[PDB]
């Protein structure tokens, strides 16, 4: 796969919806991204993982691209970073009913750290062991400026893991982890110690 640093012009990266759109246009000939800097004069700085090399547009400038060929062995420790959207489903607390007379089932973010770590370890499964992790609960990202706007609530997991199954870990990196992959979640970044 390819890893690129991309900068999206401010006027074209104001809404969450716009980011994916702008990035999609980089492939004129399925990608993942991680926002590195949300608001600068020149716009939004993104790390972009893709199967094809991106091609700059007028609004999305590819600053640099590097191809990754993986060399993983079992037992190797790696730093990891993953911005994710961990969620679960619960019954509405006020037992509010939907149009068919049923209690509403609501999607909610995981806010308890123990539950966030459990979610991560569950997604990684047989691919790797979490050796150490710090789940940073980030500020939510809103769909619009409207007072009633919904939002996406993310956690940025950072720490160290140890590889247990190389092919399984590669698959996780290629596919991305968890919901909201089109909104800048799911990109699992790895690095040697």
């Amino acid at each position: 796969m390819y890893l690129s640093k991309v900068i999206i012009a401010r006027a074209w990266s104001r809404d969450l919806y716009q980011l994916h759109q702008g990035l999609w246009h980089l492939f004129p000939n399925d990608f993942l991204f991680h926002v590195e800097k949300r608001n600068t004069p020149e716009g939004c700085h993104v790390l972009l993982q893709s199967a094809q090399m991106p091609v700059s547009t007028a609004v999305a400038t590819v600053i640099k691209t590097k191809q990754v060929e993986f060399q993983l062995q079992v037992g190797v420790p790696l730093y990891f970073r993953l911005r994710a959207n961990p969620i679960k489903t619960i019954l509405d607390n006020q037992k509010r009913l939907d149009s068919k007379g049923n209690i509403k089932r609501c999607r909610v973010p995981l806010i308890k750290e123990a539950e966030q770590i459990a979610w991560l370890q569950r997604k990684l499964g047989n691919a790797a062991r979490v050796e150490d992790v710090h789940p940073i609960s980030e500020r939510p990202q809103y769909f619009s400026g409207d007072g009633k706007s919904g939002k996406i609530q993310t956690v940025c997991f950072e720490g160290v893991l140890t590889i247990n199954d190389a092919p399984a870990l590669i698959d996780l990196v290629q596919q991305g982890i968890g919901p909201a992959k089109s909104m800048g979640c799911g990109l699992l970044s790895l690095a040697p110690l």
